[PDB]
């Protein structure tokens, strides 16, 4: 892991990604629970939304002063993690449910994945069965890819094998060989579900003559 | 290339800490243009910002809940976008620390800001200006210019300066590339260093396509090989 300044390790975090809490009370009992990171006010706080728990553990476990190690995380290229502890300063109600953390002087990074993800947007097909359902690849690595599909869709669960056939171009036609692998992970949203793969010899050696056809545009990965 | 998006998708391309531009209206029709620091969103609720660093008359006399106000906020990757919409100002607040909260709209405008993409980097290199060399890191690259840091007690520049900026071919710094030649476009001051916006001339223009077409893209940023 290396150590780096909180202003540019929070750089790296888009604001109302997720972050997790895991608070330690002065007698030492643990807490960890989920919640969305708001933003930075000056170098003074870190504003998060109060976490979605219960009016009992949110003040037996959320008072301020309490200590907490917070796990943030760096979705672009090879991803980061982000480490760091953090005292609860204030709590408000009003307007708006929120807290307001300290920010330590720096804070603990390390890489995420073996490889860089490359952003992109390309729709496609997903293979499943007797499925064959609209999906869009949102990244794509030497050894997997994300893609989303809509809410109504045909669902996976981990250990699925599938295979995505994604259009060459607008014509809604024509696709590259099929990229396969198997479900990994997933995460589903009101707009969408969204499933990480990871693609056997197969699914590799056609991800690999994909990239070669993408060109980067200073955003994300394009095709002609 | 102007479209409608749903504030969720458009508020995301939006860099926290980023500046915003306030372009207020009051219910006279007195206009007032101020620029603060975007914080962020909470939920789908409100838009925090921090108070635009203002006099207090302007303050208390632009800045007030229930003023509307046209708001300009920046997608800075690539080729960028411009993002525009409406908003009002719905509460003040001191304690902790002093912050407003603004409404937020259904959708809003994108639209295009630049002419070509900026690609994202670090490379190290001196900034030569007049009779002085002093260290710089250039931060992106387009066609047409580029973006430089250099440190906060280092010789700064004035929008207008033409630069030369010799970025270190390698890592160890043995040579430079052909300088990169142009005119301070726009420039900024922040905690760790200073920033500058630059616009080349011909000869950068050549050298910037020369050293371009020597990078490679490692899926966060372009990098020497
Ligand atoms: N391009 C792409 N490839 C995918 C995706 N999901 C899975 N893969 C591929 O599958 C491998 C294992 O993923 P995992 O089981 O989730 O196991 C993952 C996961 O537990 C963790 N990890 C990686 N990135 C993230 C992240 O953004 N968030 C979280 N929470 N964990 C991550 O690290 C492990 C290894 O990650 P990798 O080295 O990348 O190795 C990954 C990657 O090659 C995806 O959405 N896009
Ligand atoms: N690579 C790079 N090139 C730079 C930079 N600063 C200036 N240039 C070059 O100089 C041209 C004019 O910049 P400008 O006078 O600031 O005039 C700019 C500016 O007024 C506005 N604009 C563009 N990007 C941004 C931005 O990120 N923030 C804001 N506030 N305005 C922007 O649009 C105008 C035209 O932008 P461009 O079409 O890109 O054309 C730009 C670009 O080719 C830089 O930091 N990096």
């Amino acid at each position: 892991v290396s150590t780096i300044n909180s202003t540019d390790a929070l750089a790296m975090v888009e604001h109302s990604s997720e972050l997790t809490l895991s608070i330690t009370t002065p007698v030492g009992t643990k807490f960890v629970c989920r919640t969305p990171f708001i933003g930075t006010h000056t170098d003074k706080f870190l504003l998060v939304e109060m976490p979605k728990i219960s009016a009992d553990d949110l003040q037996y476990f959320f008072q301020e002063g309490f200590w907490m190690n917070i796990r943030a995380i760096s979705p672009r290229g090879e991803g980061a993690l982000i480490h760091f502890r953090s005292q609860l300063m204030h709590i408000l109600q009003e307007p708006v449910p929120m807290a307001f953390l300290s920010i330590p002087n720096t804070m603990q990074v390390s890489q995420l994945r073996k490889e860089p993800r490359f952003e992109l947007n390309l729709a496609g097909k997903v293979l499943f069965d007797e499925h064959r359902g609209d999906c869009e690849l949102r990244d794509l690595s030497r050894s997997g890819c994300r893609f989303i599909t809509p809410p109504l869709g045909k669902t996976y669960q981990v250990g699925d094998l599938v295979a995505l056939e994604i259009f060459s171009d607008l014509r809604g036609t024509k696709t590259f060989p099929p990229l396969t692998g198997k479900i990994c992970n997933l995460q589903r949203s009101l707009h969408h579900a969204r499933y990480g793969l990871e693609f056997n010899e197969e699914g590799r050696n056609n991800a690999k003559n994909l990239l070669a056809q993408l060109k980067f545009n200073g955003t994300k990965l394009t095709l002609n």
